[PDB]
């Protein structure tokens, strides 16, 4: 149940070749053929990588091989990666590299605490919903619109790293593979989101004054076989909340 054309798998598609790709590659990013670098270990960056076609399943799972890494010492890197499927594509940002006020999820791999006063380990991994009219506070890690979020050591790994992000009846759920143990550890799993089909599959990373290599290696779509029993191209993104 791979959906090839929503994922990028190695050898890239059309890289090194007269086929179609299946990816638009934009700002800082560099291609190669073992990764795709969304930004570079330097300062000041913000590239992307958005799927060249909307995605029109309504139960999907999407697997992501990242590798974070770089030479920065102690505490001094940054500043991490978003995961996106959203209504716009392609526009850089200062959300981790691409625009803010989007519209749909986003799945922030964290790795540089902005807020002097936070509570959180880091890096951190959290997941917000837009309807277009929330800012990200980047200055704050996010803090006011953070849906859910875990804690995450997936920076200079001996071993591969993987994120599982699924979406299914509502139900989001983000998993973690970072402690080489072939297994999903449960991160977020939160009920009530609503999502419209047709949005983009992005991946975007940004640096400031502090940098990382911030590479994805392999992103893995599936079409889960869920049953249903309205028009979903225009369900407005939000969450409902169970109440007190
Ligand atoms: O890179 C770390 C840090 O560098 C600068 O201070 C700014 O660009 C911040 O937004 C960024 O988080
Ligand atoms: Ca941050
Ligand atoms: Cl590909
Ligand atoms: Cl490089
Ligand atoms: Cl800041
Ligand atoms: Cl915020
Ligand atoms: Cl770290
Ligand atoms: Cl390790
Ligand atoms: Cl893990």
């Amino acid at each position: 149940h791979l959906k090839r054309e929503h994922s990028l798998i190695k050898p890239y598609q059309g890289v090194g070749s007269s086929s179609m790709p299946l990816w638009d590659f934009q700002g800082s990013t560099i291609l190669t053929s073992q990764y795709v670098r969304l930004t570079p270990d330097e300062r000041s960056k913000e590239g992307s990588i958005w799927n060249h076609q909307p995605c029109f399943l309504k139960d999907w799972e999407m697997h992501v091989h990242f590798k974070v890494h770089g030479t920065g010492k102690k505490n001094l890197h940054g500043d991490g990666i978003a995961l996106w499927y959203t209504r716009d594509r392609l526009v850089p940002g200062p959300v981790f590299g691409s625009k803010d006020n989007f519209h749909g999820l986003a799945i922030f791999l964290d790795t540089y605490p902005n807020d002097e006063t936070t509570e959180r380990v880091f890096p951190y991994i959290s997941v917000m919903v837009n309807n277009g009219s929330l800012s990200y506070d980047h200055s704050k890690d996010g803090r006011w619109t953070e849906l859910a979020g875990c804690t995450a050591d997936f920076r200079n790994r001996d071993h591969d790293t993987f994120l599982a992000v699924r979406y299914s009846r509502g139900r989001l759920t983000v998993m973690t593979d970072l402690e080489d143990k072939n297994e999903w550890k449960n991160c977020i799993d939160i009920t009530g989101v609503r999502l419209p089909t047709g949005y983009y599959f992005g991946a975007s990373a940004g640096t400031g004054d502090l940098s990382d290599n911030h590479d994805i290696i392999s992103m893995k779509l599936f079409q889960l076989m869920v049953e249903h029993t309205i028009d979903w191209t225009k369900i407005e993104p939000s969450v409902n909340f169970l109440k007190s």
